[PDB]
């Protein structure tokens, strides 16, 4: 169902797209959220995905945290995808702006290997403060399942493709 993606490797694909609009169109089995440990979906990709669910993602997430406690940096949980996907895989990449360890980015991408196909953003990019070129390199070298990356910013998309090794 994914269309218009540039193939980077055997299993990694990329497109300049808004992941909310992509999720509404494709209705994938799994959409990845760029989550934090508290599942507080305030801004970035998480704020956008939650807004698109009319805050239902945040209501479900607050119940999950009340029962289970916070996730680990590098960890994940599977929740509903609401109106966007069958499931949302909430993945916590390190937040460099909070001083978190960038070596946890590979552990974060390992969560994707539990799902055959995913629609995802680049982990730890955007407001999480990591270099998106590094994030794409770790993604290609860690994920073995089929990943469709949506990059919101056109200028960043072009730089990611042009500099891809
Ligand atoms: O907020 C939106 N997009 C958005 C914003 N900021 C982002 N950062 N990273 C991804 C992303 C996406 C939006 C646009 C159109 N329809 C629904 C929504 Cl919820």
């Amino acid at each position: 169902s994914f269309s218009g993606y540039l193939k980077l490797t055997d299993n990694v694909y990329i497109k300049n797209a808004d992941i909310v609009e992509e999720a509404k169109k494709v209705k994938p089995t799994v959409v990845v959220n760029a989550a934090n440990v508290y599942l507080k979906h305030g801004g970035g990709v998480a704020g956008a995905l939650n807004k698109a669910t009319n805050n239902a993602m945040q209501v479900e997430s607050d119940d999950y945290i009340a029962t289970n406690g916070p996730l680990k940096v590098g960890g994940s949980c599977v929740l509903s995808g609401h109106n966007l996907a069958k499931h949302c895989l909430h993945v916590v990449g390190p937040n460099v702006n909070k001083g978190e360890d960038i070596q946890l980015l590979k552990s974060a991408y390992e969560n994707f290997n539990q799902h055959e196909v995913l629609l995802a953003p680049l982990l730890s990019a955007g407001i999480f403060g990591a270099d998106p070129i590094h994030s794409l390199r770790v993604c290609v070298d860690t994920v073995r399942t089929n990943v469709y990356l949506a990059v919101f910013d056109k200028n960043l998309y072009d730089k990611l493709v042009s500099s891809f090794l």
